[PDB]
């Protein structure tokens, strides 16, 4: 795995995929969103957004419910509580990543080996 993903996924217990669809989720925010237009607007494939996804409701940052007119078609709902959790989840993992790049800028300033 590559560092800053392992360092994310470690203290946030979430990939940085499901950083990305919070990401494309708070660019676009409102109260409900669909599966299928996060899945098109995601660099993500289809089953590794549906992971994302799958991860993200099993840790309830929000709902997932199927359309009334056409079944195929899926929804995420996103309720107050959830918008705020998903806001302080994005600026502790800005933070996180910035403090990474400090860090990786204080080894690169310091001293090189022989």
């Amino acid at each position: 795995m590559d560092k800053l993903k392992s360092l994310i996924k470690k203290e946030f217990s979430i990939s940085f995929e499901e950083f990305a669809v919070l990401t494309y989720i708070s660019e676009n925010k409102e109260k409900e969103y669909y599966l299928k237009d996060i899945i098109n607007h995601l660099n993500y494939k289809q089953p590794q957004v549906v992971k994302a996804v799958k991860i993200l409701s099993q840790e309830d940052y929000f709902d997932k419910k199927r359309n009334e007119h056409d079944e195929r078609t899926v929804l995420i709902l996103v309720n107050a509580q959830q918008r705020k959790k998903i806001e302080s989840l994005l600026s502790r993992v800005n933070k996180r990543i910035t403090e990474a790049n400090n860090e990786i800028e204080l080894l690169e300033h310091h001293h090189h080996h022989h």
